[PDB]
Order: structure tokens, then C-alpha cells, then sequence
């Protein structure tokens, strides 16, 4: 299965900030994105893990430099039933 | 009944990574999630009472290593009434 | 009228664990679950006002091992107009 | 027009207790409860401003004792526009 | 068009009583309420200038004097792009 | 490809200051609001680089005369994802 890549931000723009990083750093597809409420949202890309790694490092400095990171994760082998609970799936 | 699991995170991505770790350690349904404000969020998972220790510990841990982990919680054998009001069924 | 008896948490995971030791400690029904937002979630039972009371005590310890409780209360004698306007009836 | 009475509270149980104090302490309608998140919730009470007065006083203590007050207040003469706007109307 | 008057409060009651203080100080049509989350909640109104200046400094002061009060503002002639967006118009 | 703007506040007035000085600041589009909870609150505007620029560096200084600036930002050439998953479209 394809890995995951999740940034979490504080702030809506720091997380549109961030996705454009993440889909221009390397080859990930965004696939969803999720509000908490709090005030947290996330957003959620797919492809290989070389390719998460460097699209949620870019992603994380990204929205570091406007606004406020809470985290920022790779699965890479993540489990198939995580996609019915959350929205990771394509 | 099954026993439930649960883990409260306030972030998402800590949950996700939780609800990855839970499902892997052992054989556990991930029956749904829940948001309730303030950033803070719950997985609901279902198995026998040493899958979701298992289960529980598993994600617990994880959870704390990449944002904050609120609550961790095994209920061996949950009363019948908190199947109606709370969404721990299938 | 029956009593009512109730908890509040900052946390889902100590309301239904409060929840459980409720319906556990006395005999009463879980009536509803109302959240309001900030993270604040409430748990309702309806008994006689010796069994809110047994199962709200139940209900306030097992939640504060596990998270933070907000309140804990028994109205024995709710007047009807609570039902109008809160989630308190069968 | 009747007068209105207001509590609010961060905390749903404690305006519940509010509520329950109000509706006995003087002739008063429990006419209205609004949530607006951040655990802050409203209850409104209509009644002559004698009767709002000892009913918001009453309602006050009564959530002081179990929760969190976060404001008590009567307008006598509430202007009809509100009435569209906030759950205030019979 | 009419100008475009704000009153936004911490807390429910402190924003009720500045809507009254806004209706009852000049002409002004009170034309909506939203909450944000985190207790923060705004009513509008729209009038003439004038009508505008004197409902929200009465409704500021009022709200004050109870509660909470984050902002007032008003916009003397809100650009048409921001009724398709924001719930100002009647 | 237009240009994004986007200012985030905690404070819908502050947001409504924000927009109007955009709108009035350069050839831009109010093309979305959204709100995420904890009081926090996007708007989003579209035009060429210079323009959201303008427009943002306006919105920026506009809302912090009467509220609390979280955010100010332009993506210059957004991916067509981000249009997919975020309300930045027309």
C-alpha cells in the first residue's frame, strides 16, 4: 500500500500553505483533509515513502514559517482499516 | 460482550498513528471515531479484553511520541446501555 | 418525578468510563449525552435519587482516575420544564 | 413585554442546576437554552422583572456552587427585534 | 448600501444585552448572529452611518459593563462582495 | 493560474475589517470564508500575485487595528489540488 504523510496545523493557512508544499515537494496525492475543532486541522497525502518523507519535511517548514505546526507524521505501511475511519483513502 | 479500547488524543495525527498502532498489535475492530471540541479526539476499538490491553498500550505509546495523548482506557466488559448512547458498537 | 443525576468531563473517554461505572453502581438509565464544545461532554441518568446518588459518586471516581471531571450532581427533583428544554427524558 | 432572564455557564450541568433553581425560585417560563461553543452555554428565562430577578439570583448561586458562572443578567424590557434573533420568544 | 455595524463577545449574555442596547439606540435592523467557537459570538446590524455608530458604542459599552467584549466595529459602506460571504444582509 | 490570498483571525469582526480592506485594496475575488473552530476564521481571495499581495498587506493591517491576526499569506501559483480539498475556488 501506498505510505501516508499527515501535517496537523493550528490555523487553516499554515495547512493550505502546506499541502501546496507537500504536492510540489515530491510525487504525493492530497487526498483529504480533516478539522477537529480547537482550532487543529489536518491534511492527508498519499504515495511512496521517499516521497512523504520529503513532501510532509517540506510541508512542515512550510506552515512553521506562517503559522503554528502541531504535527507532522509519516506512516508508511499504514493499516487498511484506517481508511474507513479516516479520510486517507483515494 | 467485547471488551473496548480507547484512545483520546487532542490532535488527529496522534490519533491516527494510535488507531495504526492498535489495529497492528492485535486482532481489534476500529469502530469508530469521535470529535468533541477543544482539539480533542477518540478511537473506539473492539476485541476481547487481551487484544484491546494489547491494543491500547500499543497505540498509547505511540501516540505520546509524536503529540499528546489524553486518555487510554480498557473496559473489559462495557454494560449493554453504552452501546445506545455511545458509538462503541459495530 | 425520578432524580437525575449527572456528570461532566473534558474528555470522552472518562464520560464513558463514568458512563459505565454509573449504570454499574445503581439502578439507573442512561438517558442521554450531550456535548457542548471546549472538549465539555455530559452524561445523564434518571433513578430514584438514592440510586443518582450511588451511581453519580461511582460515576465521579471512576472518571477522575482516568481524565478530568467537571462536575457531578444529583437534582432529586427535576421540574418538568428541564425536559422541554434539556435531554433529560425517556 | 415580560422581562428576561439569563444565565450562562461553562458547563452544561451547572446550567442545568441553574435552570431547575430559576424555574423554582419565582414564576418564571424556562423559554430557551443556546449553545455557542467553547463550553459555553446560555439558559433564558422569561417572567415580570421581580420574578427574573429572584429566579436569575437564585439560578447564579445554584451554578456557582456545582460549575463555572460566567454571567447573570436581566433586561426588563427586552426590545422585540432579539426575539427573531436569540431563543428568548414563548 | 447601508453601513455594517459589529458588536463580537466572549459569552452569549454580554452579546444579547449589547443587541439591545444596539436596537434601542438608534434605527438599525439587527441581521444576525454566528459563533466561531471558542465562546466567541457576533451580532450585525446594518442602518445609516450615523444609526450604525451610535447601536454599536451603546451595545460596546453595554456588553462591557457584563461580559466580555472582543470587537466593534463599523463599516460605513461594506463592499457588495462581502454579503455573498458573510451573513450581513437582511 | 490566479494567485491565493488568505488572511486567518481568531475574531469574525476582525475577519469582516479584513475582507473589506482586500476587496478594497485591488482586483481580487472573496471567494471563500471558512471557519475551523477555537474562534479561528479564513477568507480567501483570488486574483494575479500583485493584486492578493496588495489585498493581503491591506487585510493584514485592517484586521489588526480591532482584532487578533493569526495568519496573512499568498500562494502565487496554487496546485490544482489544494482547489479539490479547500473552498479557494470560483
Amino acid at each position: 500500500m501506498e505510505a501516508l504523510g499527515m501535517i496537523e496545523t493550528r490555523g487553516l493557512v499554515a495547512l493550505i500553505e502546506a499541502s501546496d508544499a507537500m504536492v510540489k515537494a515530491a510525487r504525493v496525492k492530497l487526498v483529504g483533509v480533516k478539522q477537529i475543532g480547537g482550532g487543529l486541522c489536518t491534511a492527508m497525502v498519499r504515495g511512496d515513502v521517499a516521497a512523504c518523507k520529503a513532501a510532509t519535511d517540506a510541508g512542515a517548514a512550510a506552515a512553521q514559517r506562517i503559522g503554528e505546526l502541531v504535527s507532522v507524521h509519516v506512516i508508511p505501511r499504514p493499516h487498511g482499516d484506517l481508511e474507513e475511519v479516516f479520510p486517507i483513502g483515494l
